């Protein structure tokens, strides 16, 4: 065990477009 799953959301406040991944 070394790595760990973690879904990071991408919020593009610059282009007014956020997402989850």
């Amino acid at each position: 065990g070394s790595k760990k799953p973690v879904p990071i959301i991408y919020c593009n406040r610059r282009t007014g477009k956020c997402q989850r991944m």
